């Protein structure tokens, strides 16, 4: 079921597989785009961080985000834009003590986990071009087929 760990790389995964990323920095966890209507980058914020501006390179662009974390857990911020001439906004947050992040391509949508562990659930984001969405992963990752989502859900929420 759980294939991997696989080392950091760029590729475009098949549909119907969860990519489950074990984040190991407080920088950019992954960046994903089809260069048309879909850009998502996740940034990781360590526990107990007062509001502060931090610089991140995503999609070859230097960004400053105002960032905070009042929790005992890690916060993973989905930064999203739907066009190359928009700024990013914080579309989703995953508050986690597992440090695991999930991405799935399925049924015309991209699915990720958000909320707070151990009660994070999936959500979808629409796109007109799902097939050309690639991903750059900056950390070790695993592969779990959709068939076994309940397992991926367990991992996201309770760790490996």
């Amino acid at each position: 079921m759980l294939d991997g760990p696989y080392q950091p790389t760029t590729f475009t995964p098949p549909n119907d597989y969860w990519i489950l990323i074990n984040s190991n920095t407080n920088g950019v966890v992954y960046e994903s785009t089809n260069n048309s209507d879909f850009w998502t980058a996740v940034v990781a914020i360590e526990p107990h961080v007062n509001p502060v501006d931090r610089q991140y390179t995503i999609f070859g662009e230097s960004k400053q985000f105002n960032v905070s974390n009042d929790s005992n857990k890690w916060k993973f911020l989905e930064m999203f834009r739907s066009s190359s001439q928009n700024e990013f906004y914080n579309r989703r947050t995953l508050t986690s003590d597992t440090r695991l992040v999930g991405i799935l391509k399925y049924g015309g949508r991209v699915w990720t986990f958000h909320g707070e562990t151990p009660r994070a659930t999936t959500d979808s984001s629409s796109t007109a071009n799902l097939n050309n969405i690639s991903i750059t992963i900056h950390s070790e990752f695993y592969i779990i087929p959709r068939s076994q989502e309940s397992k991926c859900n367990e991992y996201i929420n309770n760790g490996l």
